[PDB]
C-alpha cells in the first residue's frame, strides 16, 4: 500500500506486496537452482524460524533448542533439505535465517524504519512474514512430494511449541 498511516498491515502489506513481487515460485519455475533453495530453504525457513522462534523464548529459560532442531531437522530430512548433522542432531542446507524473509524483512528494515525502530520490532516483522511466504512457497511443494509450509511449518511449530511452553 502507499498511504501517510496505513496501520494494521503497512509493511506487512508492503512485505506482502515484495512476497508477491518475489514470486518465490517464479524464480522457482524460471531458477532451477532458485528452487533448490527457496523449496528447501523455505521448510527450512520455518525450521530455522522454528529454532529461532522457539529458541527466542527457550534461551530465556535455559533450555536446550538442539533436541529440537533435531526435531525440525527430521521435517528437515524427511521434506529433503539436509546440510547439517552432529550428535544425533541434523539441520537443513539453507538453515539460516530464511532466504526470502531476510530480504523481505530487510527491504521493510530499509523502507520501514519507523516499524523496525525498536529491537524486538523487525524480529517479530520476520515472523508473520515467514507465514506469508507460505503461501507462495507452498506451490512449489506441489510440484513433487514435499510437504507444504503450513503442514510442515505447523509439524515444525509444533515442536517449537512442545519445546515453547516446558512449565513455562
Amino acid at each position: 500500500e502507499g498511504r501517510a498511516v496505513l496501520t494494521s498491515k503497512t509493511v506487512k502489506d508492503f512485505m506482502l506486496q515484495k512476497l508477491n513481487s518475489l514470486d518465490i515460485k517464479g524464480n522457482a519455475s524460471k531458477d532451477p537452482a532458485y528452487a533448490r533453495q527457496t523449496c528447501e530453504a523455505i521448510l527450512s525457513a520455518v525450521y530455522s524460524n522454528n529454532k529461532d522462534q522457539c529458541c527466542k523464548l527457550l534461551i530465556s529459560k535455559g533450555v536446550s533448542i538442539t533436541p529440537f532442531l533435531k526435531e525440525i531437522g527430521e521435517a528437515a530430512q524427511n521434506a529433503g533439505l539436509p546440510g547439517e548433522i552432529k550428535n544425533g542432531v541434523f539441520t537443513p542446507g539453507g538453515a539460516g535465517a530464511n532466504p526470502f524473509v531476510v530480504p523481505l524483512i530487510a527491504s521493510a528494515s530499509i523502507k520501514y524504519p519507523h516499524m523496525f525502530i525498536n529491537h524486538n520490532q523487525q524480529v517479530s516483522f520476520k515472523a508473520y512474514a515467514e507465514k506469508i511466504v507460505m503461501k507462495e512457497v507452498t506451490p512449489l511443494f506441489n510440484k513433487g512430494t514435499m510437504p507444504t509450509p503450513q503442514q510442515f511449518q505447523l509439524t515444525i511449530e509444533n515442536i517449537a511449541n512442545k519445546y515453547l511452553q516446558n512449565a513455562s
